[PDB]
């Protein structure tokens, strides 16, 4: 053991961090009047329907 | 990896945001006198009136 022979010293580190993710979101409010233009085999109504409005520049 | 071989870094941005709108407004009080001048086949009335004001300067 002498001259530092089996003296030592050692460290270390590993570090790993990762995250992620998402979101998305949508809404809508309003009321439109629609016509139908087909009636289905089981009775239920195709409809289509279009509002326009033009308010001073658009 | 010696001499900096693999050591990168790399930056990057990109950004847009638009946007727009339009408003319209009127309004109108008073109070007017008009005549009939023509009564329609299911008897609504066709008015017109007229009142002229000169105060002073106009």
């Amino acid at each position: 053991f002498g001259n530092s022979r089996a003296d030592m010293e050692a460290s270390g580190g590993n570090s790993f961090n990762g995250k992620g993710g998402a979101n998305a979101s949508n809404t809508f409010s309003g009321t439109l009047t629609v016509t139908v233009d087909q009636v289905l085999a089981n009775g239920n109504l195709h409809v289509v329907g279009e509002k326009q409005i033009a308010i001073n520049q658009g």
